[PDB]
């Protein structure tokens, strides 16, 4: 048994609910909050923007150091780091961005990460400004993620269409 309330069960292990993947953290305070990065871990919009201006820039602060130690991920991959007072941790996974030429073969990838985390709350990868279709990235997360994964819709007509629409 979670915390996670109010989800529309779609598999034995994927739940949705529209909802904004910040707030949804500040009162869950999940052990595992997702966010849509790129390569940079500069979190400027989208997901990454929201949540990175709910830690006071905290995030961004502590990104800055671990690119300055490591360098860029790689599309597909993940680094761990603070949740800061969203989460206990934060994993920042890099989807392809459509909006870049990435290839969207890389999106299976990127999700394969999840696997690493037996719960997490997180965003539907490569969506929004990342400029995939959100039903297609709903269908390799079902089709990949083992672990028990709650995701976050912000839009509401969005989310509508992604159950509607659900195989
Ligand atoms: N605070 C947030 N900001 C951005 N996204 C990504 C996102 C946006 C959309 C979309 C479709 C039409 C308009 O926006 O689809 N995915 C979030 N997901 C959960 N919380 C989020």
């Amino acid at each position: 048994v979670n915390s996670f309330s109010g989800y529309l069960k779609l598999t034995d292990n994927v739940y949705i609910k529209n909802a904004d993947i910040v707030e949804e953290a500040k009162k869950v305070k999940p052990t595992v909050v997702v966010n849509a990065a790129n390569v940079y871990l500069k979190h400027g919009g989208g997901v990454a923007g929201a949540l990175n201006k709910a830690t006071n820039n905290a995030m961004q602060v502590e990104s800055d150091d671990y690119i300055a130690t490591n360098g860029p991920l790689k599309v597909g991959g993940s680094c761990v780091l603070s949740g800061h007072n969203l989460a206990k941790h934060c994993l920042h996974v890099v989807g392809p961005n459509v909006n870049k030429g990435e290839d969207i073969q890389l999106l299976k990838s990127a999700y394969e990460n999840f696997n690493q985390h037996e719960v997490l709350l997180a965003p539907l990868l490569s969506a929004g400004i990342f400029g995939a279709d959100p039903i297609h990235s709903l269908r390799v997360c079902v089709d990949t993620v083992r672990t028990n994964v709650y995701l976050a819709v912000f839009d509401k007509n969005l989310y509508d269409k992604l159950v509607s629409s659900f195989l």
